[PDB]
């Protein structure tokens, strides 16, 4: 039935990760720049009439990696391909996410479908094929379920989600990890003008003006299972997943240009499919990759096969987010899919941005559709979830869309560790910039979450606290190094024996379970930062809180390059 | 009644401790030396201790640069009686605060002169030490003082004024100017003894070397000259002391004589005429004198004798004295009751009574002493540990306990390891390890000594794991798994624990067989020289 969505990860122009990507949305911010001279010398290609596009939709530091934490030869990092590595990091960071670690996640039927389009790396080499791309996490985690990558350009990380949606309610799977990820590495392959980029070098979406695309960049993951599973698991959830389908344009004027008859059938065969009525949807993620002739005919699909089923008018909204981070290509949909859920939980609509007039082949008037240029409330009539479509067309012709529906569901002791004391430093560093921008934050989730649904690493670092600013308090004695006696950190490997009575002998374990249970956070703090392990469940009676979302593993930012 | 000997501790010629001392008698070896140059340019003989200037005042937590202001005569005893403490069995802790008596038996300020140094201060070294609380007195009544204390000691037991008693002598010969019978050699010495009254001792389960049943002292008087002995006095002294606590002539087998070599012939009339007032019987008591073997030490003579005397009856063996190849003129043995023992054999008893013995010891002064003493007759892995005040001392302190645990076949390892863990304080170098033979007890510790990994000894410096030991000592089920640990096999856990420093209650270790303290190797102290600044 239906598909909880239970973890996300993002990274993409202008934001480092989903909470950027959020502020950038809701401050209409555009990450689209100049291509500068460290990627290529765009004057060396430059002809207005080679390249007439001059500008990106950029990751920053697309070489960074952190192979140790891979169990990965740093002498290997330099021969993988960065679209494996970032994504190999994104799709991590989307299971911490949701609150799972590598021993929750050993041997689980977790599937992992990736989009993924280009291969510059590897040419520029001459380990990199995509069928390893997919395969390097479940490698990593030990997951059981199938790896593959899938390459319909443009669609396929919403392709990626179909397939794994089926995979899940078939029960073929418990889990699925999907996601897209794209790089633009050589001035060749960005090159590809074949008339598809715009000059200005923007994606103006629904606008008259639109006249190509900008190419973007791109990594994102989701974390899915069925919803009965999810909520018996207690996962925290961003939404569910409704309805999908794909199709193919079959036979167009040239193999590149969209059908309107298979966008109208791909969507209506959907909603039929799934008993969705088009009223019931309030926002729709186009493709609006900002063509001049594949934008008219995404509107007037969608507008008819609204238009079939109700005269009401203007009441959803239709945006792009290629109009902020340009064309990601194979993370389309994945970045489509999350801005839309964030869009959700935070019940707001945000603008779309580079429209200023109405593409004249299209008349919104007496459209089901409208442009949304407002940040503003994202409301809904009566007890209704909020429902809106992703859609994802690559140009090979192989089309997706899906239905997303809002979920409506029914001291501390804090703990942190890394593999290297500089990246536990970070963490401290980000978990204090995220509580410091959460003001709202459930300080008792919190701490459960970083208990269950972290790894314990071997550098750990430890407190109480009873409120956000003694939390935060906390975190800025531990980094400015000035004395604080609630605060313990130790490496593990150092105090082996310190700890070894605690594991060894009968009383004191029952000594150990007795704090535990009786809530003696300090006691429990000092030993757990030494190497004990500590049954978290025993320290919950009554009531047991729940995972939620928080900053995962920040990994060591070491550049490697070709070799 | 009847007062315990419950520890010893003495440094005499040519034995560093109360075993070679023993081992010296056996085999009758004689330490008389010529005086080298070192002590001053030369009788030219004496009974030397070996480095008298050697000390440990950060053991006694005394100034360095005070030591040298310290008559050794005081150095010295504060370390022999501590060690006699520490033979008995008990330790700073167990002694804080306890009723008992210091009685030093001192009779030279050479050292002093040489240059705090009063005799009122080396008796009260070790009261201030170790916080003590019975009367703290130096006797001198020359040579007969170390005796003479005991007989005070004595006393004030029986009086129920104090509830121990160390009693002891020291005697150094530092200058030229204070130096077949043909007079003495001079003899340097420290002992001392711990007393206590029988009952108590019993109570307490101390371990007992013999008990004193009988002692007098009286004066010579009116003599020729006032360092001539009076044999009518002696008479008085013996006939008086057996008198008052019903003591027959015949049950006594040994004396010990104050056996100077000069007064030898007096002393032999004298006792051999108390005797004889209440029996007919011959040559059933053997005489002897250590002053044949160590020459004549003085203030110490008198504990010099006890503990001779106690050695003997322990191993039930009589031993040689020296230099006697004809009998003194002036007195005829054959019809005596006494006779001269110049062999090393069996000290025999008469159905299963207890051996008895005599000590004898006169002043130039003429201040007499006199003291009966009587042989007592009383009715798995271990956890050995071990600790000093400096690593250097625990290499040392381990060392010691391999000599005598390979020197003594038959050592109960249940009674060692229970004294070092009840018998010793536990200072800040600690090592502890586990054995179930004296095999493996003398393994371990050639193990620990030649610094071979053995995965049965656990060695640290307090100090320095603290951090690591606090788990243990506040927390309630901490406690209990310690508790569980020593109540009770895991001894490997309590060990490691022990020498980073947590506090063991050792009675725990024990359900109803409680082994007892035995006579183990003291403390060895530095041997840092300290002389005239």
């Amino acid at each position: 039935d239906a598909i909880a969505i239970v973890g996300m990860s993002g990274r993409y122009p202008g934001a480092r990760n989903v909470r950027e990507y959020w502020d950038n949305l809701v401050h209409a911010r555009n990450a689209i720049r100049d291509i500068p001279t460290s990627r290529w010398d765009v004057d060396k290609y430059y002809d207005p009439v080679k390249v007439y596009c001059k500008s990106m939709g950029m990751l920053d530091d697309i070489e960074h990696f952190d192979p140790l934490f891979f169990n990965i030869p740093p002498s290997e990092a330099e021969l993988m391909d960065p679209q494996h590595r970032i994504f190999l990091q994104e799709g991590y960071k989307a299971f911490e996410d949701a609150g799972y670690n590598a021993r929750t996640l050993n041997e689980k039927k977790c599937g992992v479908y990736l989009g993924i389009m280009s291969n510059e790396y590897g040419v520029m080499l001459n380990g990199n094929s995509f069928a390893i791309a997919a395969a390097r996490i479940p490698y990593f985690l030990n997951l059981k379920g199938p790896a593959i990558p899938i390459d319909t350009a443009c669609s396929s990380s919403l392709v990626g989600t179909h397939l794994a949606r089926q995979a899940l309610i078939n029960k073929e799977i418990d889990m699925a990890l999907v996601g897209g990820v794209s790089l633009y590495l050589t001035p060749e392959s960005y090159m590809s003008m074949a008339g598809m980029l715009s000059p200005d070098g923007q994606c103006k979406a629904f606008d008259n003006g639109a006249n190509g695309f900008v190419p973007g960049e791109g990594a994102g993951a989701l974390v899915l299972k069925r919803l009965k599973d999810a909520e018996a698991d207690r996962d925290h959830i961003y939404g569910i997943i409704i309805g999908s389908g794909i199709n193919q344009d079959g036979k167009t004027n040239g193999i590149t240009a969209p059908s309107a008859k298979s966008q109208m059938d791909l969507e209506r065969d959907i909603y039929e499919t799934y008993g969705i009525h088009p009223e019931s949807i309030s926002y729709v993620e186009m493709h609006g990759t900002g063509t001049k002739q594949g934008d008219p005919i995404e509107l007037e699909a969608l507008s008819t096969v609204f238009q079939e089923k109700t005269d009401k008018k203007q009441f959803c909204a239709i945006g792009s987010v290629k109009s902020n981070i340009g064309h990601t290509s194979a993370a389309a949909g994945v970045a489509g899919v999350q801005k839309v859920l964030l869009c959700m939980n935070h019940k707001t609509l945000v603008p779309t941005l580079n429209f200023t007039t109405p593409n004249e082949h299209f008349e919104f008037e007496h459209s089901p559709l409208y442009v949304n240029t407002e940040l503003k409330p994202w409301e809904t009539a009566d007890g209704k979830p909020r429902r809106a479509c992703v859609s994802s067309f690559g140009y090979s012709g192989t089309n997706a869309h899906i239905v997303i529906e809002e979920y409506q569901p029914e001291s501390a002791l804090f703990v942190l560790s890394a593999k290297k004391e500089k990246q536990l430093k970070a963490y401290a560093e980000a978990m204090k910039d995220f509580v410091t921008s959460n003001e709202d934050i459930d300080l008792e989730d919190m701490a459960y979450t970083l208990q269950t649904g972290r790894e314990a690493m071997d550098y750990r670092m430890a407190f109480l606290a009873d409120s956000r600013e003694m939390l935060i308090k906390a975190l800025d004695d531990y980094l400015a190094e000035m004395p604080n006696g609630s605060i313990f950190a130790a490496h593990v490997k150092t105090k082996k024996s310190e700890i070894k009575l605690f594991e060894t002998d009968h009383d004191a374990k029952a000594l150990l379970q007795t704090w535990i249970e009786k809530k003696r956070l300090e006691k429990v703090a000092e030993l757990w930062v030494k190497g004990l392990q500590i049954d978290w469940n025993k320290l919950y009676g009554e009531y047991t809180p729940r995972r939620i979302s928080l900053p995962a593993y920040p990994f060591a930012e070491e550049y490697y390059w070709l070799p």
